[PDB]
């Protein structure tokens, strides 16, 4: 069970994986328009981290965007396989990615969740309280009245994926 930042090189390889994981996201989040979820998985300023089993089968991942300046980052979509879901996985993928986003100098993680996703973010410390200051990431970050927009702070040497 590996967890790899899959990158959009243009491969076979990547891109079979990248389709994979992009399927997996329109099943489990159905009313998400699929060709969006297919336009930020793709586009260039879109990163993915996946949950690989066997080297080959993927069964879950985040798709995040990075602002390195601001040093916050939008978690855009997150998902398990159905067959593969309450195994410890979807935690175990957070943990990695925290661990990720503090090697790579992001402070915050920002994510818009479905009412019925916020209990799995609080369970992994976003809150709905912000600790950032809504100018911060306007701009960069859409603002969506009708969203609940959680952060939350990813420590600089705090022990993430222990
Ligand atoms: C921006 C984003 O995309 S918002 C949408 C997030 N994605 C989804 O809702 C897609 C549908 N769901 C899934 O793909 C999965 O259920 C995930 C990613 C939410 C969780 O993955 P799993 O592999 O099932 O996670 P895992 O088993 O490690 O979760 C363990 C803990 O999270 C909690 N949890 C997981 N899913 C949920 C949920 N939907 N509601 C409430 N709590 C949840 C478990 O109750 C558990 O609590 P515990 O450790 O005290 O027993």
């Amino acid at each position: 069970l590996d967890f790899d930042i899959l990158t959009n090189d243009g491969t076979h390889r990547n891109m079979k994986l990248l389709i994979d994981l992009k399927n997996i996201f329109s099943r489990q989040l159905p009313k998400m328009p699929k060709e969006y979820i297919v336009k930020l998985v793709f586009d260039r300023h879109h990163e993915s981290m996946v949950i690989l089993k066997n080297k080959q089968k993927v069964i879950g991942g985040i798709c995040f965007r990075q602002y390195k300046p601001q040093r916050f980052a939008e978690v855009a979509f997150l998902a398990v396989t159905a067959n593969e879901q309450v195994r410890g996985y979807g935690t175990r993928l957070m943990n990695k990615f925290k661990d990720h986003m503090q090697k790579q100098n992001i402070e915050y993680l920002l994510t818009y969740a479905d009412n019925f996703a916020i209990g799995y973010f609080k369970k992994q410390g976003f809150t709905k309280e912000h600790r950032m200051p809504q100018e911060k990431w306007k701009g960069y970050i859409k603002d969506y009245d009708g969203g609940t927009l959680m952060e939350c702070y990813i420590h600089p040497y705090v022990d993430y994926g222990r």
